[PDB]
C-alpha cells in the first residue's frame, strides 16, 4: 500500500520541498502539510488544497487531526535551529522539545511511521571531528543541540518500549536555491553565491578552513523518502548520519570561482557561527546509512555551485551569470 503522509512544520525549508516532492510522488489527496501559520504570499505552498494550520504545542488540535487524518508515516518537522534558539531558548525547548513528546506518543497510539530529524549540532567538540561516526560521545554547545540528543533518545526508547517506527538522520548543513540568506549557522554559503551574482564583496563570519558535512536539497530530498520507505528489518539503528561532501569557505570560493570564471572577493571576519560551526564535525561517516538503506547522493561541489548559479537569478531575482 501507499502511504498516508501527514508533515508538521511544513513553512520550514526541509518541510515545503519535502512538502512537494511528497506530493508529487504520492497525490495530494494523501499527503496533509500542516503549519503553525499559514504560508506567504508567494510561498511554493500558498494556495494549495491539503495545507493547513496546526499548532503542534496543543496536544489535543494535534491529536485531532491524526485522529482524522489516520496518517500512516509522519514527518514531524517544527524546529528552531542553532543562531535563533540561542537567543530564544524557551521556544526552542517548546518547539524541539514538547511537540516532538506529543508527535512521538501519537506516533504510538495510532501506529505511525514517524520521522524526527537530527542534526550535526548535536555533536559537539568531544564528538571526533573527522568522519565523526554513528555512536560517539555528544557534548552539544547549542540549545538546538542539546534538545535533538534528547529527541534521538527518546525516540529511540519509544521504539525499544513499544514499537514504534522511529526513524531519524542527522541532518548536515543544507544547501538550496531558495534558501532567504541571514545569520543562520551555515548561512555564509548562500551569502557568498548572492555576493558572487551581484559583483559585490563577500564578509565572510566563517573562517576559510572551517570544513562541515553538506548536502545538496535534491539529494536530501531523495534521502528523506528513502529512509521512509526502507523495510523496518534492514535499518541496524534508529538515528543515521547523512552526509553529502564537505567544504570549507575557502573550497567553496574557489567552486564558485570555477563557475563564474571570474574572480570572487571575499575577506573573513568572525561572526557568531564560527564558534558554533568549529564545534561541529568537519565530515561524517554515513556508512551506516549507506548500507542499511541505500543513502547515496548525485552532486557534488561544483555541480552543485552551477545549479545554484542558475536558480538564485530564477528564484531571486539577481543578475543572471
Amino acid at each position: 500500500h501507499m502511504p498516508r503522509v501527514l508533515v508538521t512544520g511544513a513553512l520550514g525549508q526541509i518541510g515545503t520541498d519535502l512538502s512537494l516532492a511528497l506530493r508529487d510522488k504520492f497525490g495530494a489527496d494523501s499527503v496533509l502539510v500542516s503549519d503553525v501559520v499559514e504560508p506567504g504570499a508567494k510561498h511554493p505552498l500558498a494556495g494549495l488544497k491539503g495545507v493547513e494550520k496546526l499548532d503542534c504545542l496543543d496536544s489535543n488540535g494535534f491529536e485531532k487531526l491524526v485522529k482524522e487524518f489516520k496518517p500512516t508515516w509522519m514527518y514531524h518537522l517544527p524546529a528552531i535551529m542553532s543562531v535563533r534558539g540561542e537567543a530564544e531558548p524557551d521556544l526552542a525547548m517548546d518547539i524541539n522539545v514538547n511537540t516532538t513528546r506529543y508527535a512521538l506518543e501519537l506516533a504510538r497510539k495510532y501506529n505511525i511511521r514517524i520521522f524526527i530529524p537530527s542534526t550535526i549540532a548535536a555533536f559537539g567538540d568531544k564528538c571526533g571531528k573527522t568522519m565523526t561516526k554513528d555512536d560517539t560521545i555528544m557534548n552539544p554547545s547549542t540549545v538546538y543541540g542539546v534538545t535533538k540528543v534528547y529527541t534521538e533518545l527518546l525516540g529511540t526508547w519509544y521504539r525499544q518500549k513499544y514499537g514504534v517506527d522511529f526513524r531519524s538522520v542527522r541532518l548536515p548543513g543544507i544547501i538550496s536555491a531558495a534558501t532567504l540568506p541571514g545569520g543562520g549557522a551555515t548561512d555564509y554559503a548562500i551569502h557568498m553565491y548572492h555576493s558572487a551574482l551581484l559583483q559585490k564583496k563577500c564578509v565572510c563570519p566563517v573562517l576559510p578552513y572551517e570544513s562541515l558535512p553538506m548536502m545538496y536539497m535534491p539529494d536530501t530530498l531523495n534521502s528523506l523518502v528513502k529512509i521512509m520507505e526502507a523495510p523496518l528489518e534492514k535499518l541496524t539503528r534508529t538515528v543515521y548520519n547523512i552526509t553529502g561532501f564537505s567544504f570549507s569557505p575557502s573550497e567553496l570560493r574557489f567552486s564558485i570561482e570555477r563557475c563564474t570564471d571570474r574572480t570572487i572577493e571575499v575577506e573573513y571576519v568572525e561572526g557568531p557561527a564560527q564558534k558554533i560551526a568549529n564545534s561541529w564535525p568537519d565530515s561524517l561517516d554515513d556508512s551506516n546509512a549507506r548500507n542499511d538503506w541505500g543513502h547515496q547522493v548525485k552532486y557534488d561541489i561544483d555541480m552543485m555551485s552551477e545549479d545554484m548559479l542558475r536558480q538564485i537569478p530564477i528564484l531571486h531575482g539577481l543578475p543572471s551569470l
